[PDB]
């Protein structure tokens, strides 16, 4: 019994240019 | 019993310019 | 038994220029 | 019986340019 | 029984440039 | 007056979500 | 007046979210 | 006036969030 | 007035978070 | 009036976290 | 004698802005 | 006599903004 | 007289801001 | 005479700033 | 005469700022 959580929860981003994997999640 | 979360919740992007896996879920 | 979630709830997205991969889900 | 948390909760950037892998989850 | 906790809570970044892996869990 | 409530009493094993907007410009 | 409640009083094994936006300008 | 509240009586496994913004200018 | 409550009674095993924005300006 | 409180009577055995940010420029 | 001269400029994206690529006077 | 011009300006987003790439007299 | 020029500038995200890459008299 | 002269200037990312990139008399 | 001259400037991120690259006279 495996369990596996992966939460994004109120995060505010201003601005994001030319950036990658940003605020993701990757399992 | 396997469970997996990839939650995304109440986040704010104010803008994304020329991004690439900008808040997603890969799995 | 196995359940997988991919979740997007109250995101909000400002702007998208010339981005790949943004708010989605991949399985 | 296993359980992984990864949470990210209330956090703010303000400006994020050519940068790789910020905010994110990774397993 | 094993849990591990990764965990960021009101943490507030102004500038990233040209950064990898900043405020990030990875296991 | 606002009154938002989320109420759980039984067993659950899957994903509870709820967002709201209440008199807010969201873009 | 404001009133935002979440209540939890049963076994829960997964993942429960709320996200409220009152009289904000969100982006 | 603003009453917040986050109630826990039961048995929790998993994750219990729960972001708010009220009357604030988010980005 | 603003009253912000996180109360918790029962057994807790997993991650309770809880965010809060009055008034703000976030970036 | 501002009252944030944290109250904690039960065993708790995991992560339980409070942000807050009232009237403030957060980047 | 006011001359204003406005060419060739790119806007990606516009939202809840006030005078913006305009000639004001 | 008053001279303004503008010319060749790419602006990527513009959110919440005033008096962004304008000839404000 | 007096003259202004503006020319080639690239701005990438504006926000919240005021009096950006204009030409204010 | 005055003259104001703004070229090939790139600017990142600008947040909540008054009075940038700009020709202000 | 007042000649002021603005070029090449590279600017990474802005906050919370006031008169930056800009020709304030």
């Amino acid at each position: 019994r495996l369990a596996n959580f992966l939460v994004h929860s109120g995060n505010n981003f201003g601005a994001i240019l030319s950036s990658t994997n940003v605020g993701s999640n990757t399992y």
